[PDB]
């Protein structure tokens, strides 16, 4: 019920989880993953620091992601309102050290 | 190709498709569809209007959306630089008359 592997979940704090870019992943013209990917890894894990729903979304796609790569995301919550049952996730991905993507989340009860 | 199927394309002009859905997208006993789904249909619907990369996206998700109901997803190009390369869509997902998905995806 995650996209990739979950490697490390504190919740309501923090989370990390791996995906390695398969041939279910990408377009076979370029072997260039296909970015709802990345979106699909990073949602997922912003719905697993937290029974919740995402209300919208910015998100920022930085380099092309190939096959054979693992896409490193890292979940972290930047503000909650107690009242409304609101949460913020901010995740940024990673292959290495490079940014692939980033996005900040916005969650519900 | 394409989450869902697609109905219509006039490329770099619109496109519609429709994810009917099913079980495979769905997770609780009031059967929701994960979002990731809704923004699937819609990216890959974008880059079908247009060999092309999303850059960016807001996005917003409405209603929640059940199984067994059929999401028609509607791309419109509103601009388009051969000055950046940017080309940028709208994309508004529908149940009936309702939005339960709308976003703006910036293609480079």
């Amino acid at each position: 019920e995650v996209i990739g592997e979950i490697i490390d979940l504190e919740l309501d704090d923090q989370a990390i989880s791996i995906l390695e870019i398969k041939q279910e992943h990408v377009f076979s013209r370029n072997q260039i993953a296909r970015g709802h990917h990345l979106f699909a890894q990073a949602n997922s894990l912003a719905v697993a620091v937290i029974l919740a729903l995402t209300a919208s979304a910015d998100i920022r796609f930085t380099r092309q992601v190939k096959q054979g790569e693992r896409v490193v995301a890292k979940a972290k919550v930047t503000a909650v309102e107690k009242e409304k049952g609101r949460t913020v996730v901010e995740v940024n991905s990673y292959v290495g050290e490079e940014i692939v993507f980033s996005g900040r989340f916005d969650m519900y009860r």
